[PDB]
C-alpha cells in the first residue's frame, strides 16, 4: 500500500470532515486527508472520481492514491500545496492585477473542466462540485489555483441522460449555499441546477479574491462572504434570512469601479448572484471573459 510507506509529519487542517496532513512518501511531500468514518461516502465519491473517471487537470487537485482498512482508516493521498488554501493565502497576501486574474482564471478553468462533458475513451461526464469555497481551493507554487474536495460531486452523461447524484447525507457549506438551496426550491432532478449552485459559490469566491487586489493604493482586509450579517459557523436559518428573505448580496466597494479589472470582476460577480438560477453565467462564459481582460 502507499499508506504503509507514508510518514505523517504535521497536521495542516483539522475539522468535522477529518484531518489533512503533510506527509512524506518516497522522498516527496504528499497530502493525506484522513476521513472520519462518519464521512466515508465522501471518501468513496472522491476515490471513484479520481480512480474511475480519471479526473485530471492542472486546476484540479492531483490524485496520487486512496487507501482504506477495516476500527476504520480512510485515506486520500494527493499532491501537497505548501501555500495552503486560497482562504489561508488571502489572509496574509494582497494581490496585483496579474496575480488576481491568474487566480480567478485558474478557478474558472478548473470549474469549466468539471462542468463540460468530454466524449471518447479518454473523456469524462459533466461534473458539478457542490461545495465550492475558498477553503476547498489550493494555491499552487506557480500562482494558479486548483479545486479540491469532490466528496459531494454529481455527474451527468448525455448518452444515457443519467443524473448520478450518489448517496451522501453531507450537505454543502452553509455560508456558500445558493438561494434555491436555502429555500428548498432547487430542482434536484435537473443536472443544470447543480452547475448553477457552483456558479453562485464561484461568485462569492470572486468577491473574496477581488477584495485583496490593490488598486490606487487601497485594498480591503480579508473577510468571508456575508461577514457583516451572519455569525461564524452560521445556521441554515441565518443564511436563508440574509440571502432569500432580505435578498442581500456581498457589498461591492465603490473604489472598484475606478479600476478596469475590479470593474469587470464586479460585473461577473453580480451575474453569478441572480436569484433566478437560469440567469446566471456559465463557467465557460466566465472563463472567456477573464481570458479577454
Ligand atoms: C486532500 C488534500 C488537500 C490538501 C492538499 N494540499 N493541502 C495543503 C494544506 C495546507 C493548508 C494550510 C497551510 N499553511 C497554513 C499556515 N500558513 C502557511 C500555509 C499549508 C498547507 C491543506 N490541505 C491540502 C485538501 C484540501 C482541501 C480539501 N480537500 C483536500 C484533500
Ligand atoms: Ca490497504
Ligand atoms: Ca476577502
Amino acid at each position: 500500500t502507499v499508506a504503509r510507506d507514508i510518514t505523517l509529519l504535521e497536521c495542516v487542517g483539522k475539522g468535522r470532515y477529518g484531518e489533512v496532513w503533510r506527509g512524506s512518501w518516497q522522498g516527496e511531500n504528499v497530502a493525506v486527508k484522513i476521513f472520519s468514518s462518519r464521512d466515508e461516502k465522501s471518501w468513496f465519491r472522491e476515490t471513484e472520481l479520481y480512480n474511475t473517471v480519471m479526473l485530471r487537470h492542472e486546476n484540479i487537485l492531483g490524485f496520487i492514491a486512496s487507501d482504506m482498512t477495516s476500527s476504520t482508516q480512510l485515506w486520500l493521498i494527493t499532491h501537497y500545496h505548501e501555500m495552503g488554501s486560497l482562504y489561508d493565502y488571502l489572509q496574509l497576501t494582497t494581490l496585483d492585477t496579474v496575480s488576481c486574474l491568474r487566480i480567478v482564471l485558474s478557478i474558472a478553468s478548473g470549474l469549466a473542466h468539471l462542468h463540460i462533458e468530454i466524449f471518447g475513451t479518454q473523456g469524462k461526464p459533466a461534473i458539478a462540485h457542490r461545495d465550492l469555497k475558498s477553503k476547498n481551493i489550493l494555491v499552487k507554487k506557480n500562482g494558479q489555483c486548483c479545486i479540491a474536495d469532490l466528496g459531494l460531486a454529481v455527474m451527468h452523461s448525455q448518452s444515457t441522460n443519467q443524473l448520478d447524484v450518489g448517496n451522501n447525507p453531507r450537505v454543502g457549506t452553509k455560508r456558500y449555499m445558493a438561494p434555491e438551496v436555502l429555500d428548498e426550491t432547487i430542482q434536484v432532478d435537473c443536472f443544470d441546477s447543480y452547475k448553477r449552485v457552483d456558479i453562485w459559490a464561484f461568485g462569492l469566491v470572486l468577491w473574496e479574491v477581488a477584495r485583496r487586489m490593490v488598486s490606487n493604493g487601497i485594498v480591503e482586509d480579508y473577510k468571508p462572504p456575508f461577514y457583516d450579517v451572519v455569525p461564524n459557523d452560521p445556521s441554515f436559518e441565518d443564511m436563508r434570512k440574509v440571502v432569500c428573505v432580505d435578498q442581500q448580496r456581498p457589498n461591492i466597494p465603490n473604489r472598484w469601479f475606478s479600476d478596469p479589472t475590479l470593474t469587470s470582476l464586479a460585473k461577473l460577480m453580480k451575474e453569478c448572484w441572480y436569484q433566478n438560477p437560469s440567469a446566471r453565467l456559465t463557467a465557460l462564459r466566465i472563463k472567456k471573459t477573464l481570458t479577454k481582460i
